[PDB]
């Protein structure tokens, strides 16, 4: 199937490996948009427990320009506590790009400005919440977008 | 709201860490059963970025059988590999207890087969599949059930 991750300048190691296995877990694809706050570095990744072709699945983007171009997704939505509809209640479909920004930074406003209301997706939180882990809010919206195809691919 | 979440033998401090700020995020209660693989130090939690309403709320219980004696289940599940119907197949009720297994070692097999199939889920995934970070699959449930039952303090 053909839902993908986008990470914007993911910083902290373990949060992308986390994300690598949950990708390869569901056959989700991930996107990573440099610069990273770490080493793409294939030893680490083996050493943190990741198998090859969890991986070299990945794509990495030079920058955000070269993604959109690259990827040309058919619809982009960004994950931001700014947003406006829940993330179970956009349907998702084949072509979809998710994106996520960087743990202490969140999304460029100037990213965020560039999309509709309606494709800024918001994770639902109690009032006065501090952010979610950025690996478990990949997780929850993998997995509801995985629910509502019937979790294809998975037996 | 009555849903709990309930880490048996927690070993990583930051996956705990993180299951505390999801449970605090989502008004579900946190249960800990003991021994833990860190030390229960509100200096390393504040330390870890928690504010004490996060990780004050959490309870913790000496060993399995004390956590069933002092909680008294309505309902008992366990997110395990080895279970049947997805995480999203059952339909969550107040007084639920959802418990997940320790890092390395998962739930142990004594725990496992005093419950029913129907009461132990297996969140999906393709065939010949590593587990999930403990973190992950906890946020996982988290979100279905408080999906299944219309985000109740959350404002929308
Ligand atoms: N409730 C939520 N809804 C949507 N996205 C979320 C979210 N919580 C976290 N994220 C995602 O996770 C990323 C990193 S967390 C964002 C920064 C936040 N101020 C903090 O305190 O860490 C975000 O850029 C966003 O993509
Ligand atoms: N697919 C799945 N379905 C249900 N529970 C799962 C699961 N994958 C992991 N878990 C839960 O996560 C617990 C720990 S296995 C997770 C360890 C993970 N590799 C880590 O380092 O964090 C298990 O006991 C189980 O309760």
């Amino acid at each position: 199937m053909a839902l993908n991750i986008v990470l914007y300048e993911p910083e902290i190691p373990p949060n992308t490996g986390n994300i690598i296995r949950l990708c390869a877990n569901t056959g989700f694809r991930l996107h990573i948009i440099e610069p990273m706050g770490f080493a793409w570095d294939d030893k680490r990744l083996r050493r943190a427990g990741l198998d090859y072709h969890e991986f070299t699945a990945v794509t990495r983007h030079h920058d955000y320009r070269a993604f959109l171009e690259a990827e040309n997704p058919q619809r982009l939505f960004a994950l931001t506590t700014k947003g406006t509809p829940a993330h179970s209640a956009v349907s998702y479909q084949d072509g979809d790009y998710l994106m996520f920004g960087p743990e202490t930074r969140g999304l460029p406003a100037s990213i965020l400005d560039a999309l509709p209301a309606e494709q800024k997706i918001r994770i639902p939180m109690v009032p006065d919440s501090r952010s979610m882990n950025l690996s478990n809010a990949v997780s929850v919206v993998v997995y509801e977008a995985w629910r509502q195809l019937g979790y294809p691919g998975a037996v």
